[PDB]
């Protein structure tokens, strides 16, 4: 495996992080799957407190239950309704209070390494959210802080805030992939110098870029993206990869990106994933990419 | 029910608050107002160490037990004498780290949502004072800081340090009605600008607001206000409320306000009285309001 | 007994304050001597780590157990010797952390009111004694620091940075008397601007000032002395009181004064000495005492 | 044992420092060398969670059981590498937040003296490392922070933070001796400035200023050095010295160090070397130490 630092902190995460969303899947596959990410060398899991409401916490401390504390990055989440009620969402002190002591249980830890504010709220001043993570960093029950599906600007007042108050803002978790190319406008280039590095979530956009359906309904239904997609494979096959290593590499060619999530219950999948990480793609390759892919890309 | 934002923070109260102010009333009929007003889905609960001496934290702690946390917003106080001599009462740091843990274990929970400094105490800094409560919030005991008959300008300075300290400052508690309106000049228009919600006590007048008495001792000893609140019955009527529901959402009409307490024992009027949450008035109703209580009405 | 505010705080101390200093008095007229304090309606208690070496704190803890602690304030200090080596004393980081929570097992409490530094310790620097005391008071070990036998400039140093860390400042225990009125000069003056009052030591100056010598060694050795203390007794006796309760109603007529401290092991002595409390001088009578006084004054 | 400042702060350690740096010693020469210590009044002992990887710290925790808390200055380390993969190694918060309590269990304390960062780290700002020693000095867990193998402008930029967050910064562990000298040029002089004492590393240059090797690989190779410390042997002598107890003596003629480490696993040694502490050495034989070794000193 290979590693980076999440933003300017001490932190390093796998390159490949294992997120375990949650449904149906035999809780014994799911438990499998994360044994397969541990053997493949990842370090680095997301999940939230909201995944299959609670059950992807419950299983995640499970299946980590005996791995020494020091290799594990446990990332978890907070904002998504996990109770009744508008004090059972959200990024209140509140809300965050009564949050985070079930997330260590669940996981089975005394801190998690990265709590992300899963969504901004605009009804929470951030003065009111920054200083219950502070409270949390003092009480060492959260290390470092990340953020998912914010607006730059509250991004940047979270990470001024965060620096005052010697709470780490490190990470940011947009979506990103070789088709959705939305964050390298303005997330990517603010998150660098703020010193926040991106985790990646629909990588593969749900299977889309793995080249596997010949002519996420939003691609499906498109014959014209499905068709782009396969003419990657001889790309990918140049350079000794699937279709899906080289999409999770396409990410990882970011400098702005320290790790990429993947989802799969297929120990085969996971493994054959992972090995994406370290691998250099050529200009010539890049360029090769965008032809193909053309105004199937979103900007 | 209907719920607000207290002040500027990601805290939502019901509109309608249950306060249980004791006392020959016996327990179970305590116990099963308090099981009205959560079956009439109030969610936030007023009290103090000093009401009954403890037996109001304590009914509050027993009716409320099995009640998922996420879902209450228990408020209490401290200031009033609630030990003898001259360190059993007030607002320093000895009387308020003294009191915290007794209110914790009577409510049986780990944290009060909003404690409140009943009265100004012109004998502790205001620098003790929210000390005090950063090293409470710190410690995960109390989340948000309110207060209960203060002057305006003291206020203005707990709001200010505690934005300095990382204390959230975020709620008042006046007495307010249709009959008295003395914090519409000054304390609800600085309330506001300091991001400071009202949750209001006499809305109901002890009973003089429900049109309950025809021709407390102050509005009693005057069948002049006691005939023109008997006139209101027909406004009310014509709005398909109670004079009772009208004065309730007489008070939610400013916007200023948080929430409105009400006390009762008995069911029928808890359940009654609580389906005044959301009820917008007609500008025609309020002006034909002011015009039937003219000069009874305390500015 | 009578009240008074320690210094610009929430915190009320009795006037008369007991201190139990220790040795061959047997444990159960120390005790007796507590009650006869407790009886007489003192609230605050003064002792030291040092005094008896843990003897002191051990028989105080011992004798409040039971009174409830919103009605005691405990006094007790840290700089004295209580170890071997060079760390076993001081006010470093290092010796008050080794030494609090000694000090609270003994007491049988869960905070010390006022936790005094007994003697300036010139090889620690004051910002590490604040930030120890910010760090106790964060942990709710002690709720106010007090000062003994400091340089004024060192007392103007320390309250400036508890100012700052939101550590009160609010105690200084100098020796005062009738006879030692040193204090006067700087101490009481700049202690006052400061917002700390005066808890005051000898004040019977070891008994010489209760009018029992007839013509400590300091004035024992001087019969002249001795002989202008005997012709106070017509101006007590004149205002009802014995030359020991004149001699404590002087260091109260002090406005900088918060309480005034009596040791004795005799119940009749403490019961006697307590009911000066209160007591107002005439102008007249305080003339009168300097005049009698005279050069034996030390200023 | 003398006892000097740990730059400007209230701790005091002994001149002669005993390590305990591990390996074949058998336990029990291990434990009787930090006996002989004791014996002979050594209170500070240096170690490192990597030294024997964790063995170090356990059999100090052993040995030193049983001794007053207060006459102890225990000193470890965090940096080195003692898990694995890119967590277990370095400064960051979450590597020191997963170090502190197992050297708190081995060392069987609630709280180290001094807590040294083992080599700078690059990946980690200074703001992440400074508040996480924030954190723990707040628990209680550290009292004071040391440094080893720091750039000096990384020492001035830490102290800085310190001041500002209350964490002392008191320690620098330089390798110093008569024959490596690299410290006196710019690393002791900023330190002093800065308030921070020198605890000295191969202060015998691992036997070789002992005078015991005739004619560590970096001198033992050269027989010009090993005849040149021979020829202290007379000048050592002449001071009623060991070349051993001159050696030690010298670097503490230094007013910029606070302590000599000593590592030995022979009981005889211990207690010789230890005599060293007091010692001055008079300004005729400093002139004659530098001519003897002339040109195999290093600056
Ligand atoms: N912060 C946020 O707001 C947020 C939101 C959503 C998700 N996330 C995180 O990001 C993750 C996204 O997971 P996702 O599965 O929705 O998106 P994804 O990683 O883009 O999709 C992975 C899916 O593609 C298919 N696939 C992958 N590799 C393959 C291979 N080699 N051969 C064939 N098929 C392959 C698998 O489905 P098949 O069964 O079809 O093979 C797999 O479940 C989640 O686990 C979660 O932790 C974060
Ligand atoms: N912060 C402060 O300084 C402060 C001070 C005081 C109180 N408070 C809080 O505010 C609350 C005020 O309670 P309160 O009872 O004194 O004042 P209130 O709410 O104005 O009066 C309520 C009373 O009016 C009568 N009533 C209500 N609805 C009725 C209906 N539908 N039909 C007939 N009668 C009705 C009931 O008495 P009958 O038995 O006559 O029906 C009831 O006890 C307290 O519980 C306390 O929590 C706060
Ligand atoms: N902060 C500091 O540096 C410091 C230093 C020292 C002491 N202190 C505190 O201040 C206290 C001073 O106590 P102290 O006893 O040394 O000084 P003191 O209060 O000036 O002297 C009291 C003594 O005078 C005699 N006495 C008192 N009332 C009497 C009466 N009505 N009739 C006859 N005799 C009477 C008693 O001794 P007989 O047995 O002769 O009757 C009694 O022990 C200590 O307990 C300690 O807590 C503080
Ligand atoms: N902060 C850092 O980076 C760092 C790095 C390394 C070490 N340290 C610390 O500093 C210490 C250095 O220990 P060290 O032993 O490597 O270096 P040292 O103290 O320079 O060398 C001591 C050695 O010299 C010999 N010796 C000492 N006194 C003697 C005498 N009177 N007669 C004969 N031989 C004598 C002994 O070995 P023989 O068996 O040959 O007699 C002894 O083991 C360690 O214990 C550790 O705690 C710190």
């Amino acid at each position: 495996m290979e590693f980076r630092s999440l933003g300017r902190s001490g932190l390093s995460v796998s390159e490949i992080v294992y997120g375990n969303l949650l449904d149906d899947t035999p809780d014994e596959v799911v438990l499998s799957s994360i044994r397969a990410a541990l053997d493949a060398g990842v370090t680095t899991f997301d999940t939230a407190d909201v995944y299959g409401m609670f059950r992807s916490e419950s299983l995640l401390g499970r299946a980590l239950a005996g791995t020494p504390r020091e290799e594990l990055v446990l990332c978890t989440k907070v904002g998504m309704p996990t109770g009744f009620g508008p004090n059972g969402r959200g990024l209140s002190r509140k809300h965050v209070m009564e949050s985070v002591d079930g997330s260590l249980r669940r996981l089975r830890v005394d801190h998690i390494d990265v709590y992300t504010a899963h969504r901004y709220d605009p009804a929470t001043p951030l003065e009111e959210l920054m200083w219950t993570f502070s409270d949390l960093v003092r009480a060492g029950k959260i290390l470092y802080v990340g953020m998912s599906e914010w607006p730059v600007e509250r991004i940047a007042e979270a990470a001024g805030i965060g620096a005052r108050l010697g709470v780490p803002v490190i990470c940011h978790m947009p979506r990103y992939s070789m088709l959705w190319r939305a964050p390298e406008a303005e997330v990517i280039p603010a998150c660098r110098d703020l010193g926040i590095g991106q985790i990646c979530y629909f990588t593969l956009e749900q299977g889309v870029l793995t080249g596997k359906y010949a002519p996420m309904r939003r691609w499906l239904d498109d014959d014209k993206v499905l068709g782009r997609v396969e003419r990657l494979r001889p790309l990918a096959e140049e350079a000794g990869l699937t279709t899906a290593q080289l999409a999770l590499a396409w990410v990882l060619q970011n400098p702005g990106v320290s790790g990429a999530v993947i989802g799969s219950f297929n120990a085969e999948q996971v493994l054959a994933n992972a090995e994406s990480a370290g691998v250099r793609l050529e200009t010539d390759l890049l360029v090769r990419i965008d032809e193909v892919l053309g105004d199937s890309v979103v900007h």
